[PDB]
């Protein structure tokens, strides 16, 4: 926390992309 | 690179994950 | 339309994913 | 509450991540 909304959101999005990449291998 | 643009993309990803998960064997 | 509206929707999707992920185990 | 929403979202993500590893 204390990283701002813009930077905090970047990570959420990059974490979701990882999950999608991993899921698409099934 | 906009809060609105970033959020839309996030929403898309979540729905995609849900769609992929519903089909999970 | 509106950050708060999307954020609520995003939160709802995350909860759904959690339930499913817990269900798969 | 926005700053509060993000914290809640961030916490759901952690569980999801952990659960993926449990797969």
């Amino acid at each position: 926390s204390s990283l701002s909304i813009e930077a905090r959101l970047e990570s959420i999005e990059e974490k979701l992309s990882m999950i999608l990449g991993l899921l698409r291998t099934l």
